[PDB]
């Protein structure tokens, strides 16, 4: 795996905020050099929060509510809804964005 120091720092912040807001994690994986925080208790369609080596923080979900998606795009996240209903929300990694993203996910 090729995990950078920035990724570790970003993942640490992500985990800190996920714990703060009561998101229960089954585990965190390092897969294809990406960090995946896998939710044990899926909420509002969200399956995992990710810190990817491509520079983005991503939310992987399934059949999320449109008005929920709107709150994420409202803070700068890009969104792609697949034919199967899977939703991919992306935004560039930064302390500010990680904080903003988790805050929104917590107020859903």
């Amino acid at each position: 795996m090729e995990i950078t120091s920035d990724m570790e720092e970003d993942k640490d912040l992500m985990l800190k905020l996920l714990d703060k807001n009561g998101f229960v994690l089954k585990k965190v994986e390092i897969y294809r050099s990406n960090y995946l925080a896998i939710l044990e208790k899926r909420t509002n369609g969200i399956r995992n929060f990710e810190i990817n080596n491509n520079g983005n923080m991503r939310i992987f979900g399934y059949k999320m509510m449109e008005h929920h998606i709107q709150k994420f795009t409202d803070i700068g996240m890009s969104c792609k809804i697949a034919k199967n209903g899977n939703v991919y929300l992306d935004i560039k990694r930064s302390a500010e964005n990680i904080e903003a993203v988790i805050t929104v996910a917590s107020e859903l």
